[PDB]
DNA sequence: GACCACGGCGCC
DNA sequence: AAAAGGCGCCGTGGTC
């Protein structure tokens, strides 16, 4: 490639080097561009940003986020990572994509710009004729990256002072619990080390080991094991409570406050677009898709996520969505009827599990029932199921058989999906997003059957994810015009931020965009709440 | 100071 | 732990 003075012609491909992986926190070390056998290197990266109309190339969204941070409206365009991910979702890094489609991910901006141009040419080649994947790239992924760049640059407000104070309280509680554990053990040890804890529990206290760890075959001290040992010794309960508190403290309460960005005063995650095997997004640095919600302390942490002053959060969450998707994909009449009658399978299982009326079921019960409903659907064993409901194995088995006989066509769809996956080497969502599952023909049963569970889950989970992505693409422009903001996506949920005066109107509109994203054989319903914090907005 | 594998566990 | 699927981050232990 011939050297050429900055700036590049229009439609050139950018390369850029960051001091670190997080766009919002990174120094832009270099910027380059390449077009028609040329490479232009920017003498000064930051100012050189101003000369671009579009971030076009590998990891375009990241450079776009960094541009937004500097007050520049530089939207992301074509990105070869998105083409590769669509061809095969195991294409998740530029290191791999480069090696696979004609180059090498280096640490120099010019070489990255050139790699972007080459990779785009080649990958675009692979996608000619793949009309459904092309529809996904133009109508969903490429536009979605623009939406994601904005969400990343916006961030969410956090109640820092509140978390600081909460930390001090939980610290004292943790001290009480570890002091108890050591007294019962008859000596101190690192309660954080599951190796040391294993020795205390199963060698010194001589408790019955229940399970082994996967890789190294040690005696497990997992929550499930400890739960089966609640009655066997007083120390077990204290260890479980200790685990809850230190998990929440070390993962959320302590780290989060230190991640408030100086410029924005807000908390910024990354929304990874080519990270999962099913087509879902992931979130990292920090992960804001796994903020606690289940337990009392978890809920207090969720309360820390608040709206800007004079604004409200709007939380919208698809109802029983993967079950609705499954009704459509499978064509099961009984299942479709359930949704056309406005029934609620999670609530129905909850009232059965806890032997209470439908009206007596609370949120924690329903959430319990959800892990049961999806667990069983995607292949949970009778033994495990019996352990979690704490019912006899025989009853666990009856639950699973009635579950599937209640919806006859589901098992048929599964078998059809696996057969097709064996012939073609891949399975696909409603929109033709693919996941290759070669192990469908493994000669080892356990490997083969693990692959089968991955294979028939993918169309379901991936269609739900397709729907949300499309809903976000349709929704974003409508929010901009109303002066509202899109903050987070948590798979089948969206968290927005609206001026108080317009929160109500924004909520109704978002609900309708999401419900009408793409009509199915069953209605899509969206539960929506409004509130000053994330907890309040979900009900 | 940085890797990693591992067990473990938070959420969807 | 166990035939649920999909993620990312924690501390420990071990290494470089
Ligand atoms: C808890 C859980 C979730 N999911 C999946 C399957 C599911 O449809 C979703 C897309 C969203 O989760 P959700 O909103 O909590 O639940 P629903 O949408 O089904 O119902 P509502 O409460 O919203 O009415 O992730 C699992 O695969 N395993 C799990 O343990
Ligand atoms: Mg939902
Ligand atoms: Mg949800």
């Amino acid at each position: 490639l011939e050297e050429a003075p900055w700036p590049p012609p229009e439609g050139a491909f950018v390369g850029f080097v960051l001091s670190r992986k997080e766009p919002m926190w990174a120094d832009l070390l270099a910027l380059a561009a390449a077009r028609g056998g040329r490479v232009h290197r920017a003498p000064e990266p930051y100012k050189a940003l101003r000369d671009l109309k579009e971030a076009r190339g590998l990891l375009a969204k990241d450079l776009s986020v960094l541009a937004l941070r500097e007050g520049l409206g530089l939207p992301p365009g074509d990105d070869p990572m998105l083409l590769a991910y669509l061809l095969d979702p195991s294409n998740t890094t530029p290191e791999g994509v480069a090696r696979r489609y004609g180059g090498e991910w280096t640490e120099e901006a010019g070489e990255r710009a050139a790699l972007s141009e080459r990779l785009f040419a080649n990958l675009w080649g692979r996608l000619e004729g793949e009309e459904r994947l092309l529809w996904l790239y133009r109508e969903v992924e490429r536009p979605l990256s623009a939406v994601l760049a904005h969400m990343e640059a916006t961030g969410v407000r956090l109640d820092v002072a509140y978390l600081r104070a909460l930390s001090l309280e939980v610290a004292e509680e943790i001290a009480r619990l570890e002091a108890e554990v050591f007294r019962l053990a008859g000596h101190p040890f690192n309660l954080n080390s599951r190796d040391q804890l294993e020795r205390v529990l199963f060698d010194e206290l001589g408790l019955p080991a229940i399970g082994k760890t996967e890789k190294t075959g040690k005696r497990s001290t997992s929550a499930a094991v400890l739960e089966a040992l609640r009655e066997a010794h007083p120390i077990v309960e204290k260890i479980l409570q200790y685990r809850e508190l230190t998990k929440l403290k070390s993962t959320y309460i302590d780290p989060l406050p230190d991640l408030i960005h100086p410029r924005t005063g807000r908390l910024h995650t990354r929304f990874n677009q080519t990270a999962t095997a099913t087509g879902r997004l992931s979130s990292s640095d920090p992960n804001l898709q796994n903020i606690p919600v289940r337990t009392p302390l978890g809920q207090r942490i969720r309360r820390a996520f608040i709206a800007e002053e004079g604004w409200l959060l709007v939380a919208l969450d698809y109802s029983q969505i993967e079950l609705r998707v499954l009704a459509h994909l499978s064509g099961d009449e009984n299942l479709i009827r359930v949704f056309q009658e406005g029934r609620d399978i999670h609530t129905e299982t909850a009232s059965w599990m806890f032997g209470v009326p439908r009206e007596a079921v609370d949120p924690l019960m329903r959430r319990a029932a959800k892990t049961i409903n999806f667990g069983v659907l995607y292949g949970m064993s009778a033994h495990r199921l019996s352990q979690e409901l704490a019912i006899p194995y025989e009853e666990a088995q009856a639950f699973i058989e009635r579950y599937f006989q209640s919806f006859p066509k589901v098992r048929a769809w599964i078998e059809k999906t696996l057969e097709e996956g064996r012939r073609r080497g891949y399975v696909e969502t409603l929109f033709g997003r693919r996941r290759y599952v070669p192990d469908l023909e493994a000669r080892v049963k356990s490997v083969r059957e693990a692959a089968e569970r991955m294979a028939f889950n993918m169309p379901v989970q991936g269609t739900a994810a397709d729907l949300m992505k499309l809903a976000m693409v349709k929704l974003f422009p409508r929010l901009e015009e109303m002066g509202a903001r899109m903050l987070l996506q948590v798979h089948d949920e969206l968290v927005l931020e609206a001026p108080k005066e317009r929160a109500e109107a924004v909520a109704r509109l978002a609900k309708e965009v999401m419900e009408g994203v793409y009509p199915l054989a069953v209605p899509l319903e969206v539960e929506v709440g409004i509130g000053e914090d994330w907890l309040s907005a979900k009900e």
